[PDB]
């Protein structure tokens, strides 16, 4: 079985997979619409009674997993519990990253193909008034996407969109292919330092950016100037509770499928509580000093509200990029920005399609070629539901990333800590550790971890449990391909018992 060469490697392969655009533009946008610098009050508690535990508890499964050869939660699952049910249940930790990376590659592709029409050039210049300068942009992006000018639901990217896709799909085969060691992790050992240094290019960058409107500092002011009044709010509670998921990865099977290519005795105490620390430190550092300062320097803090109300995506693709316009050599800057958020996806997109290139070589033992080019084969089918249908994308990550990560990680708990036995799983965790985890988080684990997981669920399905006709047919999809991962799980087990 593949193992990763270096403990660093390993750290940051791991960080990589967990530095992402979130880091850059849903972090910042969800502390500033949540208390500012309070909002550092519950997501910090998230931090320690969800975020850690969970994910040691998915570092365990996936190396007590690793060593006997599979690294998939259909497998896993079905080791910590022999159930048949359990099998089945494993298929949505194979079936999540798989829905996710049927769009996330595609926006990943985005930002390539912006990055190259800034580097060259080829971007609007405006001309005043911000909705002078905006809209340029807004329609910069809208022919890239294709987004509907009529009242169909059906996008019409352009030719270059498609082309970038094409090539950011073969980026990605590129690296998976040559495997675990000589590709995710030394690509792992190149990325994330070219991904510091352009933060920390840009950081410094934005902090020199003085518009009659305001300042950067006014930027960091607005962000970090705690309002605690908001505290009492359950809705922030649990938006700290939600990024923590998304921030770290959890509840996505990506960890869980990386730690099971870590050693049978060697340490993710440590190495997993510093992985997750990177990737903090480059939120509240990196990501909450670029996006929101930039868009209230030059805009104003008077409109730094309505800023952090259009959402994460308006600010990284429409205006920062039309604020960079306006900037001496901001086409370059745009360039910066859109090629340190390709990487940034890049070493996220190539941890979640490694989950079904384990799955082919451990359950129907593809070679590591074969399984690559069938998950592209898959992936790269599966988006054009993504590229061509309208809203299509809110759906998959809707059900994939909303009941998807908060369900299954609950699932993940229950079976390790519940099912397999607490007190088996608190062993496996703490074993071959280069610090051992504090005896007080046996209890955070056993209960405190789950019940905020069930409140969550409960909160999400409240709210969410009660759109057009054309979702049916993103639905019909990501059923199908459920089923169709079933198959292959039942195929799998059926080629063992013949073996
Ligand atoms: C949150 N992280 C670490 C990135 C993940 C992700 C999931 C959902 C989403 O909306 C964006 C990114 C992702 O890496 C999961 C595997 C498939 C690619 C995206
Ligand atoms: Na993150
Ligand atoms: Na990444």
């Amino acid at each position: 079985r593949e193992h990763w060469a270096t403990r660093l490697g390993l750290i940051l392969a791991m960080a990589g997979y967990a530095v992402d655009l979130g880091n850059f533009l849903r972090f910042p946008v969800q502390a500033a619409e949540n208390g500012g610098g309070a909002f550092m009050i519950p997501y910090i508690i998230a931090f320690l009674l969800v975020g850690i535990p969970l994910m040691w508890i998915e570092w365990a499964m996936g190396r007590y997993g690793g060593a006997q050869g599979h690294g998939t939660t259909p497998a896993i699952f079905y080791l910590l519990w022999r159930n048949r049910f359990a099998k089945i249940l494993g298929v949505f930790g194979l079936w999540i990253p798989l829905v996710v990376a049927s769009y996330y590659v595609y926006i990943e592709s985005w930002t390539l193909g912006f990055a190259i029409k800034f580097l060259v050039g080829l971007v609007p210049e405006p001309p005043t008034d911000p909705d002078s300068i905006l809209r340029p942009f807004k329609e910069f992006l809208y022919s890239y996407i294709g987004v509907p000018k009529g009242d169909e639901p059906i996008l019409k990217p352009s030719l270059f969109a498609y082309i970038v896709f094409l090539i950011t799909m073969f980026i990605n085969v590129s690296i998976l292919i040559r495997g675990i060691s000589k590709g995710i992790e030394r690509f792992a050992k190149i990325a994330m330092p070219t991904l510091f240094i352009l933060a920390v290019f840009l950081v410094i960058r934005v902090f020199l950016l003085e518009t009659p409107n305001g300042t950067a500092a006014d930027g960091l002011n607005f962000l970090w100037t705690p309002d605690f009044e908001k505290l009492k709010d359950p809705g922030v509670w649990i938006a700290a509770v939600g990024q923590i998921f998304f921030s770290l990865g959890l509840g996505f099977g990506v960890l869980i499928t990386f730690a099971s290519y870590v050693r049978k005795d060697q340490d993710i105490v440590l190495s997993g509580l510093t992985a997750a620390t990177l990737n903090e430190k480059a939120s509240v550092i990196l990501g909450g000093s670029i996006s929101i300062p930039a868009a209230v320097a030059f805009f104003g803090v008077a409109n730094a509200v309505a800023i952090a109300k259009a959402g994460a995506f308006n600010l990284g693709f429409i205006t920062l990029p039309a604020i960079f316009s306006q900037t001496a050599g901001g086409t370059f800057l745009g360039f910066l920005w859109f090629f340190l958020l390709f990487f940034a996806g890049l070493t996220s997109s190539i941890a979640g399609m490694q989950g079904m290139i384990a799955f082919l070589e451990d359950e129907l033992k593809l070679s590591r070629k074969h399984a690559v080019l069938w998950t592209a084969a898959i992936v790269f089918f599966s988006a054009h539901l993504v590229m061509f249908l309208n809203k299509s994308l809110d759906e998959m990550d809707f059900w994939a990333t909303g009941i998807g990560v908060v369900f299954f990680g609950l699932t993940e708990l229950i079976i390790f800590f519940w099912i397999f036995g607490a007190d088996k799983a608190w062993e496996e965790i703490n074993r071959g550790g280069i610090i051992k985890v504090p005896r007080i988080y046996y209890y955070v684990m056993r209960y405190i971890t789950p019940a905020f997981l069930a409140v969550l669920l409960v909160v999400w399905a409240r709210e969410y449990i009660p759109t057009h006709w054309t979702v049916w047919i993103t639905r019909f999809y990501i059923i199908g391909l459920f089923l169709f991962l079933t198959f292959l799980v039942f195929l799998a087990e059926r080629r063992r018992n013949h073996e």
